[PDB]
């Protein structure tokens, strides 16, 4: 359901996670 990891999962996409 998180096709956009690098944004929607945090621990996954750090660079949204910020």
């Amino acid at each position: 359901v998180a096709r956009g990891w690098g944004r929607k999962c945090p621990l996954f996409g750090k660079n949204k996670s910020r």
